[PDB]
């Protein structure tokens, strides 16, 4: 049987933005023979890194499932694009952009970035190298949620800012996936997450573990990823 875990990775797998205190929680993983699946709003660039850094070499889910990374001849990349271009994101929120004071990658600055997210200097490229959504650093009037919803995208609140995508979810694109490995066997699956966008996952998991306070029906609370390793255990 295949053990499966969908890991997000802000506010889930590590505290800020440097990937070394996963790299243990990765390890333990990898030893209790789990194929390890980042489901992150962080675009392909971003989850790259962390993925390199950690030595995971699996599928990986994008942009809140906009799109499903498989690396050629993993199953015995190839990608699977399920949301919408950015710039088709972008060319909505520029008509709204002096209407409802809106920042987001492609109006910000490097500098501006950093101070919004918090994100390192060296690691903000990676972040601005976005294919299918935006991010809503802030706004200074209230209303263009509705407006973006009618216009066709999805907007849903992640671990610190909301996110501006197309016609999919961390969800549909784990469902997606989940059947490449139920044709190799039978799979326990598990989803490990922190906020709003992790929840079409939950929904789609045998097991759901939720790090921190937001609550969840099929979800059981954590206070770290350390401790979803211990419950695991038995
Ligand atoms: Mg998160």
């Amino acid at each position: 049987m295949i053990r499966l875990i969908f890991l997000d990775i802000d506010k889930t797998l590590i505290p800020g933005y440097e990937p070394d205190p996963a790299k243990p929680i990765i390890e333990e993983l990898k030893d209790m023979g789990f194929e390890i699946i980042f489901n992150s709003s962080k675009t392909r660039a971003e989850q790259e890194y962390y993925r390199k850094e950690l030595e995971v070499e699996t599928p990986f889910i994008s942009e809140n499932g906009s799109a499903i990374f498989i690396p050629k001849g993993y199953f015995p990349y190839i990608v699977i694009e399920l949301g919408i271009r950015v710039e088709k994101i972008r060319e909505e929120l520029k008509k709204l952009e002096n209407i409802y004071g809106l920042k987001y990658y492609g109006n910000s600055t490097k500098e501006e970035i950093e101070k919004f997210t918090g994100m390192p200097p060296e690691l903000v490229p990676l972040a601005m190298e976005r294919e299918y959504s935006e991010t809503i650093f802030e706004w200074s009037r209230d209303g263009w949620e509705e407006v973006l919803v009618e216009g066709g995208f999805k907007v849903t609140m992640g671990s610190r800012f909301y996110t501006v995508h197309g016609n999919s979810d961390k969800g549909k694109a784990a469902k997606i996936l989940l059947d490449f490995y139920k044709r190799l066997g039978q799979i326990e699956s598990y989803a490990v997450g922190d906020s709003y966008n992790d929840f079409p996952m939950f929904e789609v998991v045998d097991k759901v573990f939720i790090v921190g306070s937001l609550k969840h029906k099929k979800a059981q609370n954590v206070s770290s990823i350390i401790d979803v390793l211990e419950v695991i255990k038995h």
